[PDB]
């Protein structure tokens, strides 16, 4: 689930959802880090402002810096509302947008050092390369001014 003391301006609910919460734009990480081999999970868009979305779904080094989709290198970023992909910077791979409703499958590999993602079952696309953190985890960030979006962290077998 997602650790209360690695969530900022967000709040965890029931222990497996991240809400946006007051404060302005945020974050949240899961409890467990990855730190070799290779781990598959979900994020399933509880709530979500359809066509004026405001989170970004991946993987963050703890503690957090900086936390901006636009700049964060402490961060590994998929943008619902477009499907850029955000690590240093935009990039130039785009992905499926997605939104409320939608499962986003994250594919954390750190022999490889990639992660890909894939939307609603389709097989993952990779993502980005040359991952170069020794622990990561699970995150969502929301640039949202407002509270209200809503993120379910999942198993892999979830559907």
């Amino acid at each position: 689930g997602f650790d209360p003391e690695k969530a900022q301006c967000c709040l965890v609910e029931n222990g497996q959802i991240l809400t946006h919460g007051s404060g302005g734009k945020g974050y949240g990480l899961a409890s467990t880090g990855v730190t070799s081999g290779c781990y598959q999970w979900k994020f399933y868009i509880v709530k979500e402002n359809r066509g004026n979305e405001g989170t970004c779904v991946g993987v963050s080094r703890w503690p957090v810096h900086d936390f901006n989709h636009r700049t964060t290198s402490d961060m590994w970023l998929y943008r619902a509302y477009s499907g850029n992909l955000y690590h240093n910077g935009e990039q130039t791979l785009t992905l499926s947008s997605f939104t409320q409703g939608d499962f986003i499958t994250c594919v954390l590999d750190m022999e490889a050092r990639t992660i890909s993602f894939g939307k609603n079952g389709e097989e993952p696309k990779l993502a980005f390369e040359d991952v170069d953190a020794a622990e990561l985890y699970p995150c969502v960030m929301f640039y949202s001014s407002n509270p209200g979006e809503k993120v379910k962290i999942c198993d892999m077998q979830m559907r």
